[PDB]
């Protein structure tokens, strides 16, 4: 029995009794993303090279004005904004959104895979909202995920009911429901990581690596795989099993890549999908932020290999 | 002024003073890219999981195969799923030779990794019969070759004799518009881009090079690392950024992995047509003279400066 | 504020607070809208001709499939289905549909406008679900509307709040509302119907259309306009003004388009517009129906034109 | 056997052994043509609408100019929607006018009617600078005609002096689908089309003709009535299934209210060359030699046996 984007927003909505505000939501939030799918895969680009007679700009755009006009949020929180997003009063509703527009178009030039982030909390306060609102940690979720733009466009849903992966048709802009309840493998044969680092590397780091490329036991060695990608990296963890690994260094004491709209949604996808995901000390979603563009360390992905790279972890102390 | 696929491929026509079958050929290869494109942005999926009540690269194939012969352009097609040449019907022949990995990274296309189709053209150097010996030429007599690359966007690279010029598909009118013309590699980038789960098997020299890259001797910064795991997105941002790429022999493999016909030697040609180079090793890939249409070729490409650098060092072990 | 269908239904459903099924009928319905319109417009009609190597039966399923599985229907009448379906009971919701799903398609082959049909009404009866629950009259219609499949595609709903028009948006797959709370011209310059049939005519009619060609007063005549295809002469009629005609002839005492799924939802459309719809006795939407495929005469447009008419028909009694 | 519309423009102008300008003629017309049906089946609506916080004939009009100059095949262009004649400047010049209606319909295009493009081709008859003299030729000079129909689908019907051949755009890849081959209309058709509320002005041979068709001499079944207001719609109609569409001379319109150049005569060619026939009442409409681009012309066009019919009625009133 066949299951759009959708109308699974909407029965769930409609189990949960509330206000609605949180399905409005999230179907604003799936049409910015078909709209931005259209933008990425380039829909009229011969108007530009003058048929007749900027894309995480866009893209941002489209999530900002989808998300205001929802009348569900009142803090909205971007990479592309060096301070939240107060939603004005006769649009505000009581969700607080985190999120990563178009993740990866730093080196769009060369059409690798991009994607849309997202996590979405509901307002833990009474005051007047403000930036404060989305200073939550990970386990605080109420829903998470991406959409992925690679060969084809899948928007991957994660709430408390698990893991759902939808996949656009393009021939009538609908959402189609591919998988539904989503688990990671418990061990996979792919390790995900930008390998050009090595001198700054973590020493255990390094030696995660040296035993995935030189094995103890008899086993054979893992696969590399690094697209560079983030959306592309830790879904391909999601479909194959595997590890992704963007960690602490000492030039870097606290990773790179930024806690509130790229390591917490995709640590709550993964934990909610039968994984993990840690900073090397802590699970990613117990981390209490106190600025809403801090970084974070973050290794995810099957709980075999992130144990094993516990395992690993603490024979550094 | 406004330039598409066909525009420029007419033009180029006119130029070469010829019968017109390939610009017939690339016509009807660029609709099949189209027809390629659609599929696997996954139109009509809705169909197949009940909205209403065949594998992508045998779809592939079939788009290709049956757009090429239909062309009247070609004789002799060799394809990566297809064990032998197929000989064109005698009604339906011209005198082109077209290799083609239809569908490239298909392995992995079940994570939505980008993928894509590869091909490269050669004048049938016969008058006989045409046979499975036409194809088994070196890369150096190719006419044409190129990629498309279903990305975040569609982009078919068409490298000839006159360079190498790049083409974005348009969904909204299914047209491929001209993006970039004369495409030339940075002569040296800052991305190496290999497997290196393989690293146990490495030969010396790729050891040493990659270890250069990552802790650099002349207090220079290392390279970032980049390996997508499907070969058309990989040389693809190795063209618009440079760099290097690598599926080098090892002893394992002592002649790589990658199949030369329709992989090596149509990214080697686009390589070289922008100024880079692709090297087996021993000799430049284009010099390679095959005896199989499935044989494989060990492959270093990129921007001119990486794969030198990369020479030398495999020359230092002689 | 942009607005969407989906948008549209589901604020209209929260303000009555009802249990939320008319919300994802209407948004299964509109899916299976998108896909009727690829179709329509022959995407992938290249796979038919070689390139590698039934047209209102695929619409009347996807009404028929996608109506079921929204849990909100029991009864379904198809104008392709010679006995109203009855839902399976794991299934069910408390609403019947009558649809016609491709209206026009017999004049396909020419590529002439084509559209889509419905009227949606709330099961009355305690019994188990029946052929009877379908056979209510229009007044009983909780929504109605139809797709046009014209230059390009466009869902006309009409419910108590009025009748609004959405434009399927290709790009993205997303109907945007363009016309909101539209009203019907009291009076139009144009009439419809097949002249072809004018030997059959009764007496009124032919005095009515006499009166159109050559006026009494000192105006100008109206123009014809016959696409043959009754979505689209209804909604040049509803954009337009004017007055379409199917009347009672000597060859068809009940004439020949279906009540249910033809001149029911018309009717209310027009009505909820400020137009009017009569077959020439008494309004389409006081027609209580015996059987789900009988035929009744229509007479609709603007108010002015429909009453002018009815002074002619009552002359003629 | 798959043919496209841009394979099938392409082996014609091979077959002619031509300068190659009609193929890059009818190549960009019907890139236009994409593009238009793009727009009109409003692609990017929600943009106009806020999502992210120009009329359809104009940009038809300015995408058929704009393609047609720059395939350096034209000299002089004619558009329902320009006053005078368009000189293409003279570094893009080549030997052939086009006459053509961009988006014929809009008038009533918000009850989203049936719209389409009409197109003419004629050779320029003469060495002087081009002007607007060039384009007053008569239909039976015509080269090529035809039209787009964007309807339920959108459908390119390309008439030359191969016949009459109809194309189906597929969206999904952009390309329009070879679909009917060599078309022919019936012999006679069951269906009439004109706007009766015109009746009081009727010319009486117009009159009679119209009365014998509701109601029939002998003893047949009347003919039934369609009038969808938008010629493409009508005319296409009357050739897929025969019939007879009029648009015929009156009292008060001694010439009727279809323009010549760019609807008459593209409809009598692919009508002619189909099997039918066009005629003003007095000539076949391919026979009158115009004086003015923007002028009008009675017409009467569909199956053999209709027209004749209604000639017949027509001699009968002189
Ligand atoms: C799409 O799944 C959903 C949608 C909505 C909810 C939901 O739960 C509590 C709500 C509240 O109003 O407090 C609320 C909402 O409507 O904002 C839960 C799951
Ligand atoms: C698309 O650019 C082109 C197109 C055609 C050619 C071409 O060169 C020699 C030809 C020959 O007939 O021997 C020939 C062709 O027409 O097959 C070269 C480049
Ligand atoms: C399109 O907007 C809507 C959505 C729902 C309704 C609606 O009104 C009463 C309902 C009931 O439960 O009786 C009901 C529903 O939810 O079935 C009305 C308008
Ligand atoms: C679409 O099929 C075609 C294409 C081209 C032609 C053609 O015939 C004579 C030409 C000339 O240059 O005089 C000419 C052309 O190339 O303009 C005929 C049919």
């Amino acid at each position: 029995d066949v299951n759009t984007l959708t109308r699974f927003v909407m029965e769930e909505g409609r189990k949960a009794r509330g206000t609605g505000e949180l399905t409005q939501l999230l179907n604003s939030l799936c049409t910015a993303v078909k709209a931005i799918s259209s933008a990425v895969r380039k829909a009229g680009i011969a108007h530009l090279y003058g048929i007749a007679g900027k894309l995480d700009v866009l893209s941002n755009d489209l999530v900002m004005n989808m998300l205001k006009s929802s009348f569900a949020t009142c803090v909205l929180v971007s990479e592309e904004d060096k301070h939240a997003i107060i939603v004005e009063p006769e649009k505000r509703g009581k969700y607080v959104v985190c999120f990563d527009p178009l993740d990866g178009s730093s080196n769009i030039d060369c059409l690798v895979s991009v994607g849309t982030i997202f996590g979405i909390y509901r307002k833990k306060s009474t005051d007047e909202p403000s930036e404060k609102d989305a200073l939550q940690p990970g386990r605080n979720l109420v829903a998470a995920g991406y959409a992925l733009y690679g060969s084809a466009t899948m928007l991957v849903l994660a709430m408390d009911c698990g893991v759902n992966c939808f996949m656009l048709d393009p021939a009538i802009g609908e959402f189609i429901l591919v998988d539904k309840d989503v688990k990671i493998k418990k061990k996979g044969k792919i390790y995900s990581l930008n390998e050009g680092y090595a001198k700054d590397f973590d020493p255990a780091v390094t030696e995660y690596i040296q035993r995935k490329k030189f094995p103890p036991d008899n086993s054979a060695p893992y696969g590399a795989r690094y697209v560079g990608s983030m959306v592309a990296d830790v879904h391909r963890t999601l479909v194959y099993g595997g590890i992704f690994l963007y960690p602490a260094n000492k030039k870097s004491p606290n990773g790179k890549l930024r806690l509130l709209y790229e390591c917490n949604p995709m640590a709550y996808v993964m934990e909610k999908a039968g994984g993990m995901a840690t900073t090397g000390k802590e699970a990613v979603l117990d981390v209490i932020p106190t600025d809403i563009h801090q970084r974070a360390p973050v290794i995810l992905g099957s709980p075999d290999d992130v144990l094993e790279f516990l395992k690993v972890y603490e024979k550094h102390s």
